[PDB]
């Protein structure tokens, strides 16, 4: 849970594909609906994330994106260390499962509001990142605190 | 500028449209290529920005987006105060002009690398936010908002 470490997570809703990056130390996320989880989609998503936050390491969500030359090229371009996402600490899988369930619940709670899934996913990213836990600091507050504490030391 | 204030900027390249949000105090940006600058696209862009960073106020880039009920609805949903983008300080026009020129120069420098403009714009966002000016814009926005939290 160093300041630069993120995890990719791909979840499905009604067969549409939601790709999520979770900053491990804070639980802050960014997410997008994508047409299918291809190398090309994941690479582009990682390029966006790393221009916006200081992404040092990413634990990839599966072996296809770990292997993908397109994902490796974007990781090289953006100075990201690509790593596997094997849950050596088994509590990792349950934390990700619980986030996906939370995200899907919020999506459901905004269905009277968003015509397209992509809006509902961004409403969910907003409510996730601003939720005070359960501190009570939010994930958005913690990621900024963590990275700023890192700049002032290293 | 206060830690929550952002400015929208829309620039064109090839007749494709690039929409940029600039965090005024730091110069950090996020940007997207969009098919045309509609209320719906601007609104969606603001909803994404405000889920990622604490967006208190946005200076909108033109009167159409200031007026748009779709943009006002996103601003209401995301708790953003919508403001005009009138350069009461005329040096603002120039700072945004220069950033657009710098963004387009980076886009040009990555032509041998990105097949699609959308990739080039995100490589430009990356190089802009990491460039040491010596802190980078990315460092400054985190510093600014963290000072505000504490
Ligand atoms: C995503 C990323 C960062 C944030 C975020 N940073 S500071 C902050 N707060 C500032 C102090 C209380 N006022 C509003 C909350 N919130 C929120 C979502
Ligand atoms: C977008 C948003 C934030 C950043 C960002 N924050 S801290 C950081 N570091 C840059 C160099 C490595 N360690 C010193 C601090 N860089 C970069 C781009
Ligand atoms: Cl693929
Ligand atoms: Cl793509
Ligand atoms: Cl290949
Ligand atoms: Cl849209």
């Amino acid at each position: 849970s160093s300041p630069g470490i993120w995890q990719l997570d791909c979840t499905h809703l009604e067969g549409k594909v939601i790709l999520v990056a979770v900053h491990v130390a804070s639980g802050y996320i960014e997410a997008e609906v994508i047409p299918a989880e291809t190398g090309q989609e994941t690479a582009y998503f990682l390029l966006k994330l790393a221009g916006r936050w200081p992404v040092k390491t990413v634990h990839t969500d599966n072996g296809s994106n770990f292997t993908s030359t397109t994902v490796k090229a974007a990781c090289w371009w953006a100075g990201i260390k690509q790593e596997d996402g094997i849950p050596y600490n088994p509590q990792s899988q349950g934390v990700i499962e619980s986030m996906n369930k939370e995200l899907k619940k919020i999506i459901g709670q905004v269905r009277d509001q968003a015509e397209h899934l992509k809006t509902a996913v961004q409403m969910a990213v907003f409510i996730h990142n601003h939720k005070r836990k359960g501190g009570g600091y939010s994930a958005g507050e913690r990621i900024v605190d963590i990275i700023a504490t890192d700049i002032q030391t290293k």
